[PDB]
RNA sequence: AAAAAAAAAUU
């Protein structure tokens, strides 16, 4: 265990801005709450359950124990009261009927909500987590009742509403509600919520809209197999089961000792059913015919949403910045004996703060010209400028995979001729026509024309390569550009090769550049903070999970002292499930290519980490600093660079918004990029800050939260702020400021890389660990750009 | 995959 930084002091940097924020004032009184272990059997019964137990348990047990008390309880083990309950440090044994239920309550602890005062006071070094979790279960104690708790968001059943998803999923509207401690006064976080649900709806129902059917013979071959894979696992009612399978025989048929019997008459025995679907299959559960079940209301949809639905919700929920701000607003503004119980008042309008929006850098281009350019409002443009170190292109190749009949030949050379034209406007010339033009079919093509390609054409330098929309073809692209023969490939949609735009290209060469090693562009060096003084590395690293499949750990690390080359780490592993695993191999391999191309060690590490809970983080640093210390003695001996490890986090539903209208940015209205906040609702002592480093284009911009959990370099509050601006800046895909620094966002896009290195074109530990390996010809370019 | 932003316990 040890102690994050303090905060340093306040940044004084930028042009300062009113802001409103979703966190909502808590008063807390100078009391104990006194904190009671549940032990409720049997054991693990749903949450919803234990608080429907206990809540009961208080009522039956009014005259004995509870009294007027209204004790807070998290449907886990803990339980909060006023005052103390007449037991003294015994263990008192209930018993309550819904199921009868046996619930133990004891005395575990006085929990000091004064201790937390005076943290916030900024008296105390820590602040207590005993105190805010009593908080948090106090102040979700009536919602949990009331709604649908997911995680720490709560929904509603659309009642009145027609919310369609596709796929029997439904949308389901609430939101978010979180306890954070700030200077002074504790914060409600609430954010307006919405996720997916499946719809309470038959069975039948529910088949014909994931079957593909109309409307109303049994079932044929692969309509069941995916009937199954999406019903597998649901609670149903006829009471209620869950779903092992569904039958391969219709009702009318499916047997089971009973004499042998089989479904339609068992029905018709006992419920003196006539099965209008006896045609229909069975639900196994042991069979339920299909017209007999329904889907269970309330179900959370946790499989991955398809690209529409994902698309439906995005369109149902993504609101302007005051449209979001009026209907937070509105929420908070629409009784809790909870609260009363402990004095707590929440008060029912947003916090006004001060922030700051930092100066944005200046990027310095080339070719030509030392042409320059700076964001405005957080986009830039390429127009009239070519790159900083711009690579000539000699010899590439074009592989269409879309038909001919779709991407006819003279909109091949169309698209060639234009996409030559701007790479050379941008000093990315792509000198003469492809030496390789050809159309091809099906993944099964791309290892023996790859192959073909490399040994063919000496000097290759890109494979572009047309798709025809989703296909199989780019994962095995990629398997076999960047894994198998270490060649580089830029893919493009047909659609955007028969139908041509000029920032399309533009775009394209950015990424094309980069793959080849050219320096799009570079900050201002004059204009850089103190940081870069001395020689110093930039790290990004995230670990992405399955929703069996492996977990990924990508590390990038920049290679230039611009910074604007950046090399990548990645490995397949299996709160320390969080911990990237093989990191002191990673970050050393990372030094190393650094020292090789700057000639010098750096003397300083800034390590972004995305990818990690509040909850985790700390836990998760202190073994990651270990990991790269010990990198740095693998280098040599008394190696010891300062690290500055930065937790860099956009799951939180903290939001801005202006408090001055006129100061509002686009059709989406939100904060101008480059605001930051490290007052007032950050931490009371350690070194946190927002920074909403993007421009909003629709929605409601997430300002990305940064917590300093080590500091060796001792950074004052300006100099970080502007630093970690000025690298989101420096992300090669786009002429935008983006919402996390470069490195971090190449960390994300090297681990997604991996997953579909790891595709089956139609496994053992080590062959997964082969298959994320990259070939040496690209293992040290940028081949995720 | 031009790109950013944007939602998440009888049969």
């Amino acid at each position: 265990l040890f102690q994050p930084p303090r905060r340093p002091g306040l940044g004084t940097v930028g042009k300062p801005i009113r802001l409103l924020a979703n966190h909502f004032q808590v008063q807390i009184p100078k009391i104990d709450v006194y904190h009671y272990d549940v032990d409720i059997k049997p054991e693990k019964r749903p949450r919803r359950v234990n608080r429907e137990v206990v809540d009961t348990m208080v009522r039956h047990f009014k005259m004995q124990i509870f009294g007027d008390r209204q004790p807070g309880y998290d449907g886990k083990r803990n339980m909060y009261t006023a005052h103390p309950l007449p037991i003294g440090r015994d263990r008192v044994d209930m018993e309550v009927t819904l199921q009868t239920f046996k619930v133990s309550v004891q005395w575990v602890s006085v929990v000091s909500l004064q201790l937390l005062l005076e943290a916030l006071a900024g008296h105390l070094n820590e602040v207590p987590d005993d105190s805010v979790q009593a908080l948090d279960v106090i102040t979700r104690h009536l919602p949990s009742m009331r709604y649908t708790p997911v995680g720490r968001s709560f929904f509603s059943p659309p009642e009145g509403y027609y919310h369609p998803l596709g796929g029997g999923r439904e949308v389901w509207f609430g939101f978010h509600q979180s306890v954070r401690p700030a200077m002074w006064n504790m914060m409600l976080n609430i954010d307006v919520s919405a996720t997916a649900f499946y719809r309470a709806q038959p069975i039948i129902e529910f088949m014909c809209e994931v079957l593909d059917i109309q409307n109303i013979k049994p079932l044929t071959d692969s309509q069941r197999v995916k009937f199954t894979k999406e019903i597998r696992g649901l609670k149903v009612e006829v009471r209620k089961y869950r779903v092992c399978n569904v039958t391969r025989r219709p009702a009318s048929h499916q047997t089971f000792p009973l004499m042998e019997c089989t479904v339609a008459q068992y029905f018709k025995q006992k419920y003196s059913l006539q099965l209008k679907y006896p045609h229909l299959p069975c639900l196994q559960v042991t069979y339920l015919p299909l017209e007999v079940c329904n889907i269970v209301a309330g179900q959370r949809c946790i499989k991955k949403l398809t690209d529409n639905q994902t698309s439906t919700m995005i369109k149902a929920t993504a609101r302007s910045a005051p449209d979001r701000q009026e209907e937070i607003s509105r929420l908070v503004k629409s009784p809790d004996p909870y609260l009363k119980e402990f004095g707590i008042v929440v008060h029912n309008e947003m916090t006004e703060l001060t922030g700051r929006v930092l100066p944005a850098p200046m990027l310095q281009y080339g070719g030509r010209n030392k042409t320059v350019a700076t964001p405005n409002q957080g986009v830039w443009d390429m127009r009239g400028k070519q790159f900083y170190a711009g690579i000539e292109i000699k010899v590439w190749a074009v592989a269409c995979f879309a038909p001919q009949k779709q991407c006819r030949e003279d909109l091949l050379k169309s698209f060639t001729d234009q996409l030559r034209k701007i790479s050379k406007d941008a000093g990315m010339p792509i000198q003469g026509q492809p030496c390789f033009c050809k159309y091809a079919q099906g993944a099964d093509s791309v290892e023996p024309m790859f192959k073909h390609l490399k040994m063919t054409y000496v000097g290759l330098q890109l494979i572009v390569v047309i798709l025809p929309g989703k296909t199989p073809v780019y994962a095995e692209v990629k398997r076999v550009g960047d894994t198998l023969l270490g060649m580089a490939t830029q893919c493009v949609q047909v659609k955007n090769v028969v139908k041509t735009s000029p920032q399309t290209l533009s775009n394209l060469c950015l990424k094309i550049n980069a793959k080849l090693g050219g320096i799009n562009n570079v900050l201002v060096p004059h204009q850089r903070p103190s940081v870069f003084q001395q020689p110093v590395i930039f790290l990004g690293a995230d670990v992405t999970h399955p929703p069996k499949k492996p977990s990924i750990a990508a590390v990038v690390g920049s290679m230039d002292g611009h910074p604007s080359r950046y090399c990548a780490t990645v490995r397949v592993q299996t709160y320390s499930q969080e911990v990237i695993q093989d990191l002191t191999n990673m970050v050393r391999e990372l030094l190393i290519q650094f020292y090789k191309s700057t000639r010098f060690k750096p003397t300083r590490i800034i390590y972004y980490r995305g990818g990690v809970s509040e909850g985790q983080m700390k836990q998760v640093a202190w073994p990651e600093l270990i990991a790269i210390r010990k990198a740095c003695i693998s280098l040599e001996e008394d190696y010891r660079p300062g690290i500055t490890y930065i937790v860099v986090q956009k799951r939180h539903h903290t939001r801005l918004f202006c408090a001055d209208k006129t100061e509002r940015v686009g059709k989406s209205g939100n904060v101008p990029a480059g605001t930051t906040v490290d007052s007032t609702i950050t931490h009371p002592s350690e070194f946190d800050f927002y920074l909403c480093s993007h421009a909003g284009i629709q929605g409601t911009s997430r300002p990305s939260h940064y917590q300093v959990l080590w500091d060796d370099n001792c950074f004052t509050a300006d100099e970080l702020q502007l630093l970690t601006y000025q690298l989101c800046h420096t992300y090669v895909r786009c002429t935008r400021s983006v919402s996390i620094p470069a490195p971090a966002y190449y960390a994300r896009l090297v681990a997604f890389r991996a997953r579909y290195h790891l595709v089956d074109k139609d496994r053992d530990p080590q062959a997964l660990a082969k298959a994320v390996q990259i070939h040496h010809d690209t293992q040290h370019t940028m081949y995720f750009a």
